[PDB]
């Protein structure tokens, strides 16, 4: 008798889970269950949770969603429901091997199999290390040679399908949306809100990846905005399979432009994603400055109300508040757009820690998990990776330059709608009859920009420069 449980954490898809799709394998029952310990973030996870319930439930089973915490919750399922197998997409994040080692022994001491599964990342992230003597790449060059000297990655495991599941099956009560159901935003605690820019979902990112490969088949302002085939949310949550997209891009490549070698360009977005996971892996201080051997040691300042500010999008910088905004009300901004917040925080204008921002990013945006969000922080800040520190981006040029318009200022900053293009991401320059006419007066109805830029900037780039030797 062989009953088996699959625990969601990541991968919440039915698509190439190899984990899964292995503890199914000689199973007489299955259950998948999801244990639940910012509103856009909950919200996307409630909804990648009801896919999957919908989506389960049309292979006459369901999803088993429990309130608690796993060490506390697991000895009693495998009891009662007299479990034998127990399966995990493999969770390369410090404190989730950590979490995964204290299961993994109390399944032992029930005579429970742990079956475990890399399928959140392309590689297996310990052979990489491996192939570069025992620590993570620290340029990201190095990791896309180390790359390039892997295997071959692995193909998508075979989707569950009723034909899988075969004759096994998932026992189930009259009262199962009473108890396992998926919880609302309301139950949370949240006050409920429009209708997400970014749904959740497996059945979302598939759809949305079909027509990013269509589309596929140069920046602007109209980038600023949520693209309907934006796929990182999906990826950070697992709905969509790193390994099915690279397999789909690989594929689009040879039939379009008839080359069965491509550059390692074109998987940019998933080898960036691929780089951060392998760089945190081993290292439980990732996150932070000190006791961070990779982080660069750099005497940030501690300002709780310019941290506010920047938070809040009332920096007085109009392209800094307006990406704030968007980050807060959506949940995602373009790359770009980090790029320029991060510097304005940290070695920019503010001198804040890049520890701090990403607390702040941690409950907004969507695609930012602990390692990305960790890695992404340190490279923008330049305190990891060897990144270039001679230049700051202008909290005025270039929001100037990516929407010269200013209709990405006026969107998410409707108190500056009635300012001209020529003052838009400048109001403070604005004379009083505009600022009249704009029914906004700078310091009143918006506030005047926290620093001097010009100031700021010039003495944080000299003060970064003389942390190194000079020479």
């Amino acid at each position: 008798g062989v009953n088996a449980v699959h625990w969601f954490r990541k991968g919440l898809r039915l698509h190439d889970n190899p984990a899964l799709k292995e503890c199914i394998q000689g199973a007489d029952t299955i259950r998948c269950v999801y244990i639940l310990d910012g509103i856009n973030r909950w919200r996307f996870l409630l909804q990648c949770l009801e896919d999957l319930d919908a989506n389960l439930r049309k292979l006459n089973s369901r999803l088993f969603v429990i309130r608690g915490q796993p060490a506390d919750v697991f000895p009693r399922l495998f009891k009662e429901w007299n479990i034998t197998k127990l399966s995990i997409e493999y969770d390369s994040e410090p404190f989730g091997k950590e979490r995964d080692a204290a299961i993994k022994k109390l399944a032992t001491e029930a005579g429970v199999e742990v079956i475990v599964r890399i399928s959140h990342t392309l590689y297996d992230l310990d052979k990489i290390i491996e192939l570069n003597g025992g620590q993570p790449p620290l340029t990201y060059k190095r990791f896309q040679t180390l790359v390039s000297k892997m295997e071959p990655l692995e193909m998508p495991a075979d989707t569950i399908t009723s034909d899988v599941i075969g004759k096994c099956m998932t026992p189930l009560s009259d009262d199962h949306d009473e108890k396992y159901g998926v919880p609302s935003l309301e139950e949370l605690g949240f006050d409920t809100l429009s209708s997400a820019v970014w749904p959740g979902g497996e059945t979302e990112a598939l759809t949305r990846l079909e027509r990013h490969l269509e589309r596929k088949a140069r920046m602007n302002a109209n980038s600023l905005l949520a693209s309907p085939t934006g796929l990182s949310p999906y990826l950070r949550f697992g709905c969509l399979s790193c390994r099915l997209f690279y397999f789909k891009l690989t594929d689009l490549y040879k039939k379009v432009k008839k080359n069965s070698s491509p550059p390692l360009s074109l998987y940019g977005q998933l080898l960036w994603r691929e780089f951060f996971y392998t760089a945190a892996t081993n290292n439980p201080r990732f996150d932070k400055m000190e006791g961070n051997p990779i982080c660069v040691q750099i005497p940030w300042d501690k300002n709780p109300e310019a941290l506010a500010k920047w938070a809040e999008g009332r920096t007085g910088f109009p392209w800094i508040d307006a990406i704030m905004t968007q980050l807060r009300q959506e949940g995602w901004i373009h790359h770009l757009a980090r790029h320029a917040v991060a510097c304005f925080l940290t070695r920019g204008d503010l001198w804040i820690s890049w520890e701090e921002g990403m607390k702040v990013f941690e409950e907004l945006l969507l695609d930012a998990d602990w390692s990305i969000n960790a890695g992404s922080w340190m490279w923008l800040s330049c305190s990891s990776f060897f990144q270039q520190f001679f230049h700051c981006y202008c909290p005025v040029g270039f929001g100037r330059r990516t929407d010269p318009n200013g209709d990405y200022i006026r969107r998410y900053l409707p108190v500056l709608r009635g300012f001209p293009a020529k003052y838009i991401y400048d109001p403070w320059n604005a004379p009083e009859g505009i600022q009249k006419v704009a029914k906004c007066l700078i310091g009143v109805n918006y506030p005047k920009p926290m620093v001097n830029h010009a100031e700021a900037s010039r003495l944080n780039i000299e003060r970064m420069k003389q942390i190194y030797q000079q020479l």
